[PDB]
RNA sequence: GGUCGGGUCGAGCCUAGGCUCCGUGAGGGGGGAGAAGUCGUAACAAGGUAGCCGUAGGGGAACCUACGGCUCGAUCACCUCCU
């Protein structure tokens, strides 16, 4: 079929609003509470993330409010591919 | 031994008068770390206006300009002074 970063384990879907700075990313998920993603060191080299890139992250059971952590990105050949299956509704990106 | 009178040493207790210690503090100010946030290019080569020191004025910010000094300034010419 296809190998896509679905929610495996406890993953989250990160669609960011603004970069306050130094790696903090305010994310706007379907969950509601303002989460603030940060980044590991394996990908800070070869990839390039910005706004509008729906990507996958991972949250942390501490306070479940401001969490998230990048593990892998999405390429433009998947971001809109993930619409027809309805796995994610894009109206969590226009309001 | 008790009671009244007079002096003498007296800790505490109360008043107001100055000092400092002590945690909680509205609001303000700089310091140090994070370097996939934004604006520029000040320094190092003659860093593209040579850099730096004292004093005063100015500017989003590194910074700019006027007077007096230093070489820890590079290139061409002509002198000058010696080995
Ligand atoms: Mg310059
Ligand atoms: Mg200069």
């Amino acid at each position: 079929v296809i190998r896509v970063p679905l929610p495996e384990g406890n993953q989250l879907f990160g669609v960011v609003e603004q970069a306050l700075g130094a790696g903090w990313m305010d994310v706007r998920c379907e969950d509601g509470k303002i989460r603030r993603c940060r980044i590991p060191g394996k990908l800070r080299r070869r990839v390039w993330i910005r706004v509008g890139d729906l990507v996958i992250v991972q949250p942390w059971p501490v306070q479940s409010d401001k969490r998230g952590d990048i593990v892998y990105r999405y390429t433009q050949t998947q971001v809109d591919w993930l619409l027809r299956k309805g796995k994610i509704t894009q109206e969590f990106l226009t309001g």
